[PDB]
DNA sequence: TCGGCTTCGCGCA
DNA sequence: TGCGCGAAGCCGAT
């Protein structure tokens, strides 16, 4: 669908049909940025073609409902900001609410839209709203892949066992698909309140928030200022301060020596491939380099990979056949310690380390790198069953975390519950084979003490 | 039919 | 802290 900086590679019909005389329309979900953004830059070179203007829209969904006003607050901020971006480039954006297969299709009629062009994302609520918006509307539906630096269904054509056979498939595309992003034109052609849906969101969720013994906020909002604007910022400090030292302060959470882009990544504020690109021209350490390369091109890209192929992705069904012979055989040990998802919640176990690490999410909104592997493995310690293990983990992580409701969070979870992308190690009691993780491991590692005290 | 597995624990400089 | 080894099942290059 011409263009000369556009690798057709990127984009993917969903149905075909006849280009109506309307609008490119750019159901936004996933992606949340103007700039560095492959599903906006296709609908506007298609709307080029067409000598038609490009809009965006938005549906606010109920899922917001099953989070907290972290979340809410964050992602409803940076909409604002993204608003007024899209204005200055004539680009109007449209806000609905309700359910997308009935909001977009209603909207495509309304708005005579004459082609229809949405975000990638594996999760399968997204695939359940394209269905019903396929079956609604009569004009041509596209699908670019915004969130990866290699397609999703290019990189791979099958379930990755691990990160070893997945790394060459990916690397050998990089100099295909990683590339400079051209300016987003603006239009030739011109033709609900974000501040009151602000509102009546925060309303709702306030009976569900997270409070201490005295009545007061857990959450702190200042760690991370949300917005296109401050990503970039965190980037630029990542790059100047904090890349160098990543290699070999990555597994210790008493120094801040992690990217923090997570947050910005998962509501799509921030383009990985923007960061990549900026990553491989810094002249820094080669072997952070190569270690923060791989954690955001092999290990985020394999999360997408491992939903997008397993539909089953936050279940016991989707953990490889060793590892649920291994957790099956052990279902009737007696575990040292059962707590419920209540006493996870509140950090109220007997691991002073797993109680800061749980206080470090409900503070902030974002746990360690390092410490969330022990903390989802103590789960499957602590618990009735690998379900619930599984289960507790996923609502405690997509509840609190900012970078929650993601790929990655459902992959991670699946690497340190199920061994997904993982290996077998030495038996032991009710966790079997599955990678083990201690409190006098984490000791040898980095100063416990100090990360505990830091949290309570 | 081997070789090596993100993110392991453990003994030893 | 940094290093080599143990302990485990399997993909994939052949
Ligand atoms: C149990 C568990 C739950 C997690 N929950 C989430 C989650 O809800 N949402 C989320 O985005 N990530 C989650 N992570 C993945 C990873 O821990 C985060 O990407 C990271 O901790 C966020 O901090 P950062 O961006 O500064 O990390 P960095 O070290 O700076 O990583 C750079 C980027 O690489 C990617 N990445 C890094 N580590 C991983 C990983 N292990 N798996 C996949 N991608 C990775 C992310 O996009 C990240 O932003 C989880 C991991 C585990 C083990």
């Amino acid at each position: 669908p011409r263009g000369s900086h556009m690798n057709p590679k990127r984009i993917r019909a969903l149905k075909s049909g006849k280009q109506g005389d309307g609008p490119v329309v750019y159901w936004m979900s996933r992606d949340q940025r103007a700039e560095d953004n492959w599903a906006l830059l296709f609908s506007r070179a298609i709307a080029k073609e067409a000598n038609v203007p490009v809009v965006v829209v938005f549906c606010l969904t109920d899922e917001f409902l099953e989070a907290g006003i972290r979340q809410y607050e964050f992602m409803l901020k940076g909409l604002q900001e993204l608003e007024v971006s899209l204005s200055r480039k004539k680009i109007p954006s449209f806000f609905l609410r309700g359910d997308p297969g009935e909001k977009i299709s209603r909207f495509v009629k309304d708005y005579n839209a004459g082609t229809l062009v949405t975000d990638f994302s594996p999760l399968r609520i997204k695939n359940q709203w394209i269905e019903k918006v396929i079956s609604g509307i009569s004009i041509p539906f596209f699908e670019v892949d915004a969130h990866n630096v290699v397609p999703c269904w290019e990189a791979s054509q099958k379930h990755e066992y691990a990160a070893h056979t997945f790394r060459p498939k990916l690397y050998a595309l990089l100099p295909e698909f990683l590339e400079e992003f051209p300016e987003l034109e603006p239009n030739s052609v011109t033709p609900e309140t974000l501040s009151d849906v602000l509102e009546t969101g925060v309303k709702a969720l306030l009976p569900e928030r997270a409070l201490l013994k005295n009545k007061d906020p857990l959450f702190e909002p200042w760690h991370f200022e949300p917005g296109e604007k401050a990503a970039k910022k965190v980037m630029e400090s990542f790059i100047a301060d904090r890349l160098d030292s990543y290699g070999a302060l990555r597994n210790d959470p008493t120094k801040n020596m992690l990217s923090n882009l997570s947050p910005y990544l998962h509501f799509g504020q921030i383009s990985s491939q923007r960061v990549v690109l900026e990553v491989e021209k810094a002249e820094s350490n080669p072997g952070s380099k190569k270690a923060f390369l791989d954690e955001i091109l092999i290990w985020k890209e394999i999360s997408d990979n491992f939903c997008y192929y397993n539909p089953g992705y936050d279940g016991f069904e989707s953990f490889p056949s060793w590892a649920k012979e291994s957790l099956n055989a052990h279902r009737n040990d007696v575990r040292s310690h059962i707590y419920t998802l209540e006493e996870f919640e509140a950090g109220k176990t007997h691991d002073p380390l797993w109680n800061a690490s749980q206080m470090e999410l409900l503070s902030t909104g974002k746990m360690h790198g390092y410490t969330r592997m022990y903390w989802a493995k103590k789960i499957l310690e602590w618990s009735e069953s690998p379900e619930k293990a599984l289960e507790i983990a996923i609502c405690l992580n997509d509840r609190y975390e900012l970078d929650g409701r993601d790929p990655n969070g459902y992959a991670g979870i699946a690497w340190s519950i199920g061994g997904v992308h993982d290996r077998a190690w030495g038996e032991r009691e009710v966790t079997g084979k599955i990678r083990y993780m201690s409190y006098e491991g984490c000791k040898r590692k980095f100063d416990v003490k100090l990360y505990i005290e830091k949290y309570s």
